[PDB]
């Protein structure tokens, strides 16, 4: 049943919202990937179309460009009728780190660090990158355990958050106007993105640094570090990442002092204090 004159789809992988993913065989490369048939809606009519179209046409020109072997590699884009377009994607083994820590709860330290140094490699290469960028959306349901195993290989994904520190934009004095305020999953977010009033929050790949904190601490603990039994609208309700001050480790079970003083470098409330991705990509605690 074939797509774009190559494209043989074979069977279904998954869904997404407004999308089914299949496996394919793509006839002139001769390998596997998976295209992403983007299906909406008949009745979203003219205003809801345009922008969920330019959401997806941004995100595909920022993943497109993204080459290291630690993030999912896009491959193509093409419309089929007006109302449906298709993305195709390297295809990936195995579910994600949300998924696993579903079935498994928690994991060892060796393996919550294999994760952690894969994700930081990632998060490098974006920093060195032709205009760099923020991953803003950093989360298990993000990182693919392609291998199947949390000793194995991860791969990241997911960049229709991501924050583009381009000269218009950024500088390394103030950072950037954070873009589109409310967005994103709040337990992965640092507290300076829920700071509201006249002019928007600054930012930096700082939130990032936040992010693997907060992963590295759910992989450990099977927990997350703040506002662990609460809904979203909860967290900006009772302000509990704005009071996320100082981060506690329960006893059970025992992680290595190194790995609490690297999650608390990585959980630094005041941004200042906090190291940046440079500083998270030389961390003693990741030296091999
Ligand atoms: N590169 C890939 N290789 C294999 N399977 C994939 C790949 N990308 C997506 N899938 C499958 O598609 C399912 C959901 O697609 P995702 O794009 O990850 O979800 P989603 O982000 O909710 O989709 P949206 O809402 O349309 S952006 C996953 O559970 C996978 O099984």
């Amino acid at each position: 049943p074939t797509l774009n004159d190559r494209y043989l789809l074979l069977h279904l992988l998954g869904r997404g919202g407004f999308s089914e993913v299949y496996k394919a065989f793509d006839l002139t490369e001769q390998r596997y990937v998976a295209v992403k048939i983007h299906q909406l809606n008949k009745n979203w009519r003219d205003e809801k179309k345009e922008n969920y179209h330019k959401h997806a046409c941004r995100e595909y020109r920022i993943h497109k460009e993204l080459d290291h072997p630690r993030i999912v590699k896009l491959y193509d884009y093409f419309s089929l009728d007006t109302d449906s377009f298709c993305t195709v994607l390297e295809y990936c083994e195995g579910n994600d780190l949300d998924f696993y820590l579903k079935q498994h709860k928690l994991m060892s330290e060796k393996e919550a660090r294999s994760i952690i140094m894969q994700i930081v490699n990632a998060l490098k290469y974006l920093n060195e990158i032709k205009p760099p960028i923020i991953h803003y959306d950093l989360k298990p349901g993000n990182i693919l355990l392609v291998n199947g195993t949390a000793c194995g290989e991860i791969k990241i994904t997911d960049f229709g958050l991501s924050k583009i520190m381009d000269d218009d934009s950024y500088n390394s004095v103030d950072g950037m106007e954070l873009t589109s305020q409310g967005a994103g999953t709040y337990w992965y977010l640092p507290p300076e993105c829920f700071v509201v009033g006249k002019e928007p929050p600054k930012i930096s790949n700082k939130v990032d640094v936040w992010s693997v904190g907060v992963i590295f601490y759910q992989c450990l603990y099977g927990r997350k570090p703040f506002g662990h039994n609460q809904s979203q609208q909860d967290i900006l309700q009772e302000n509990t990442i704005l009071k996320a001050t100082e981060v506690q480790f329960p006893p059970k079970p025992v992680v290595t002092p190194e790995a609490k003083a690297f999650i608390r470098r990585c959980l630094a409330y005041r941004k200042e204090d906090r190291i940046d991705v440079q500083q998270l990509a030389c961390d003693p605690y990741l030296l091999p």
